[PDB]
């Protein structure tokens, strides 16, 4: 009734990883189509993953819990917009629901060929605190402008299913790829199965479209107390650029790792 | 027309069962090959009979569909639907479901009438007319909200939401509303009598709406929205399901 | 080098009741790695032409990950051969084995009615000009060279951007398929050992049906061969009976 998109889903083994738990990469995937959905929902056009904020963890999901996402615009500016995202997760046993995280996410409004956003409705005191502080964190984001022998290269082809029936790929899935690559780089350090704690802010440096190959690379870039850093670089190449060889950024983003919360763990 | 498919981790639920929307899927599909045969163009799910699990499936074991149509009509077609499982080890063979469906063609033309040669073929063919009459006649806890956004592989080449595909996308929030009642982890008895009254396509929102509504009875609610529609907030009701589990 | 290097965590989602990677995917995968490789070389669409003898010695399991290398050795005219290796690393003792090293030829398809000519593979080591001969006697090998019915519906995610089906696919449901019966025969979850040389015949497109029939072929014990018939249909073909032979292959199963 308010402008916020919903989203459930019961772990089955399919969104799994080796620890019985979801994948991170999954729950990646899962907020950036909500908060999409939430942000095509105000502009009644495609949108794109701008950029995310820093997404911290705090809980991991285990095969038989229900999650539940919830999205909403707290502030459209021209062509983009700040997507508000929470994420929860209830045992079906037990009953408990506990805060897996709250995070921030922003999406570009597409022309629909060859166009001016309208400003979100303000009913709460929450909304009119949180429409002052989206232009504080966006401040940030945009000032947010600087621009190990366990390598990992990967690659993905992009298919029909991994983009908006315009063609654009979609961040979720990029973020998706891009984590478990960041895990079996983190692996080779840790005795343990690692999971992720953090994603620090990134952004989205241009398009991909449908047959783009998306090559992954990933090195540990420094460890922590129980942590562990992990870098990845993500490049695009359609099918001619893939056989000349120049490739075009699409992002880079650190991903924190946890050696199962212990020192020992780690080499 | 058969199709068989093993149960895997991919296919499972929380507690190793072969996932009841996977089967509804594999149903579908199966059920549409069938129709696509008689017609020689694209169809899409109009209706789907009373469905009702007398097994349920484990990963390791392997299910065996048949799917076959009984009669054409002017546009539509009945068909039949037999579900086997296997298991892997025994031997032994059980019998999970026995399911009408309603198909309906889908031009870019008429429909000629089967190759009848069985008895039975004729059997099937007269009373797939009385099944026809029944299909027409329907005419008048805490709720879990959902969405799903519909891909290209979530529709066939034209474009076209596969009804099995909604199906599937049901079961798994009535399972939810269902768990939520009893704080445990249920399992499906029955799909009943329910119709798609209108298109969907890739691009489309499928928002769904499931409530506790009475053993307990789950009614599930799937709404579609184009992209505009989205933010228009006015959308088309695809249909609403009533679901059946036990504990 | 000239490399193409897929790394791929096992996840439950790709296993099967024991455990275990699914051969399907894994073949999915090397079919994949191969087939960048090939348009890394020639820069346009490429497709499955022919699969060589693969055998794997080891199989690999959940919370382990495949590493897979391809490489272009030679190319001819439309086609080009493809060496493959692949490896599989457990991550928590960090042990690696070798699991197969095989072959695959791929076909570089125009876009309309296009002559392509290939380049030569530029030769850097005495390695790369070893390869590079021995490449043509395997090229002249290839041209010289109870029971489950199944069917799948091509969508989108299984052909390439143009429509074409991708080899790797129907080599996945050519061993879903062909476990099942092996299944049927011996009452034990079976693995898959070796895939016998086979062609791919003519081309599949989105929006075909493709019927999969096997057959246990020939049984010297302890080991069970198993036949694939994979037959294509348009959406009208499908109404009218007749179909495209797409690929005969045969599967050596392990009780
Ligand atoms: C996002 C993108 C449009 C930014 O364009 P740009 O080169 O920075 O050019 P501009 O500065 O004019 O960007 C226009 C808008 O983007 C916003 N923007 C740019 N960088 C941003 C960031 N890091 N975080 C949030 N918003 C950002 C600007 O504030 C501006 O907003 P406004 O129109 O509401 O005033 C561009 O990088 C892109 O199209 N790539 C991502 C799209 C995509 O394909 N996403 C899926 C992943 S491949
Ligand atoms: C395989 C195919 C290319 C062979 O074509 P053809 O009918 O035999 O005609 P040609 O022999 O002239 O084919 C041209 C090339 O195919 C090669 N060839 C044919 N079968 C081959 C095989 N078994 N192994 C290696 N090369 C083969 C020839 O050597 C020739 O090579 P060149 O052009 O580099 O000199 C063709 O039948 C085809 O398009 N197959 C299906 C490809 C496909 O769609 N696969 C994806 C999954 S269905
Ligand atoms: C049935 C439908 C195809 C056409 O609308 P309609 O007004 O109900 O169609 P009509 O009754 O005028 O005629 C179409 C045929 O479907 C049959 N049909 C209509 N309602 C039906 C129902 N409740 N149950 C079974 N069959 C039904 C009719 O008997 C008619 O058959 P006929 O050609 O042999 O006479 C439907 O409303 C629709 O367009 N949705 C398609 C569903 C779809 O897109 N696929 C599923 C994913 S959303």
């Amino acid at each position: 009734s308010m402008g916020e998109v919903v989203m459930s889903q019961a772990i089955q083994p399919a969104h799994a990883t080796a620890r019985g738990e979801l994948s991170a990469g999954q729950l990646l995937k899962w907020i950036d189509t909500t908060a999409c959905l939430a942000a095509e929902k105000h502009a009644g056009v495609s949108c794109v993953t701008a950029s995310v904020d820093d997404i911290q963890f705090e809980e991991t999901a285990r095969v038989g819990q229900v999650i539940t996402i919830k999205a909403k615009v707290t502030r459209a500016f021209s062509t983009s917009m700040e997507i508000s995202i929470k994420v929860m997760v209830q045992d079906m046993l037990t009953g408990i629901e506990k805060l897996v995280s709250v995070a921030f996410s922003t999406f570009v409004a597409k022309p629909v060929g060859k166009i001016h956003l309208k400003p979100v409705t303000l009913l709460t005191e929450q909304d009119h605190v949180e429409h002052n502080l989206a232009a504080e964190r966006r401040k940030v984001r945009l000032q947010h402008e600087d621009t190990r022998g366990t390598s990992v290269q990967s690659i993905e082809l992009v298919l029909p299913p991994h983009a908006n029936h315009h063609g654009n790929t979609f961040g979720g899935q990029i973020m998706a790829w891009m984590e478990t690559v960041a895990t079996i780089s983190a692996s080779r350090l840790c005795w343990a199965h690692p999971f992720l704690k953090s994603v620090d802010m990134f952004k989205f440096r241009g398009p991909s479209t449908v047959g783009d190959r998306l090559v992954f690379t990933a090195i540990v870039n420094n460890t922590f107390q129980t942590c562990v850093e992990v870098g990845v670089r993500v490049e695009a190449f359609d099918c001619q650029e893939w056989a000349e060889g120049r490739g075009r950024h699409i992002n880079s983003a650190f991903l924190i790792y946890n050696a199962a919360d212990d020192k020992e763990n780690l080499i």
